[PDB]
This record gives structure tokens, sequence and C-alpha cells, in this order.
């Protein structure tokens, strides 16, 4: 007798994949972003697309009933929740854009650093240099770093 646990396996599936690239490149985005914080966090990321995952990722394009559901070329960009019931744990995304692994337009990568952020459950942070912040910043995959501030906001995440 002893039951314990603390998230340990971040097991997620993604519900489609943007054609507008190679689906190997729209997952690797998403994974290299979950990835990021997996490395600083002590949550271990895991896709699976055989099975049940206990997140999902929702890439819906300009559907689905909403407030602000997902709209074209720009206007949102996504919007996922850890910390509830529900859609809590899930993350979505407007597959309406076309997202691209280079920096130009919106990266896939970048966004998806903030969203899995939510996901995690990290707390919006309030500097530019901080990924999970409600605001953007055209971050330069070059640096590939998460900032102070998000890092106590991250491990503030006790699971
Ligand atoms: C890190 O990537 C982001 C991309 C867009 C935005 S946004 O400012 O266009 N926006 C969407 C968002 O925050 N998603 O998580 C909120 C908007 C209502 C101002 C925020 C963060
Ligand atoms: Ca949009
Ligand atoms: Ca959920
Ligand atoms: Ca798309
Ligand atoms: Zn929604
Ligand atoms: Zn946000």
């Amino acid at each position: 007798m002893g039951p314990v646990w603390r998230k340990h396996y971040i097991t997620y599936r993604i519900n489609n994949y943007t054609p507008d690239m190679n689906r190997e490149d729209v997952d690797y985005a998403i994974r290299k972003a979950f990835q990021v914080w997996s490395n600083v966090t002590p949550l271990k990321f895991s896709k699976i697309n055989t099975g049940m995952a206990d997140i999902l990722v929702v890439f819906a394009r300009g559907a689905h009933g909403d407030d602000h559901a997902f709209d074209g070329k720009g206007g949102i960009l996504a919007h996922a929740f850890g910390p509830g019931s529900g859609i809590g744990g899930d993350a979505h995304f407007d597959e309406d854009e076309f997202w691209t692994t280079h920096s130009g337009g919106t990266n896939l990568f970048l966004t998806a650093v903030h969203e899995i952020g939510h996901s995690l459950g990290l707390g919006h942070s309030s500097d530019p240099k901080a990924v999970m912040f409600p605001t953007y910043k055209y971050v330069d995959i070059n640096t590939f770093r998460l900032s102070a501030d998000d890092i106590r906001g991250i491990q503030s995440l006790y699971g």
C-alpha cells in the first residue's frame, strides 16, 4: 500500500496534422516545443498516435463552438488550459493558420512552447523574455531556452 505520482508521464496525442507542411515536421514542432519544457520541468512528455492519451492537442480550423473559436491568417494563434476540469489538460490551436517550421510567419514550435505551457499548467508570465507570457515575441530558436521568470513559474508546478 502507498499510492503516489505527480504527472511523471504526459501522454499526448494530436487530433489532426497541418497538411501545410510534411506531418513529420508538424509533430516535430509540437514535439520539440513540449521537449523544451520537458527538459526543464521533471515532466516526461510522450506522444502516442496509437491508444489513449492524458491530454489532447486540438488543431481546429475556423470551427467549433466557442467565443473566440478560431479565425483565419492572424487573430487567435492558440488556446489551451492545464489546471481545470474537462477541457483542462488539453490544448487547442488555430489550424486555420499556415504555421511554418521557419520563423517567418507563425512558427508552430514557437506558439507551441506557450500552449504546451498552458497544458502543463504554467501561469501566464509578465516578461517579454518568457515564452509562457500572454504576449508574443519572435524568439530565436538559435537560443532555445526559457527565461528565469518563466523557470520559477514552471517550477511552481510541484507536479
Ligand atoms: C507564444 O505564442 C503566442 C502567440 C500569439 C499570442 S497572441 O497575443 O496573439 N494571443 C494568443 C495566445 O495568447 N495564445 O496562447 C492572445 C491574444 C488574445 C492577445 C500569444 C502568444
Ligand atoms: Ca487564426
Ligand atoms: Ca482534458
Ligand atoms: Ca494549417
Ligand atoms: Zn476553443
Ligand atoms: Zn496564453
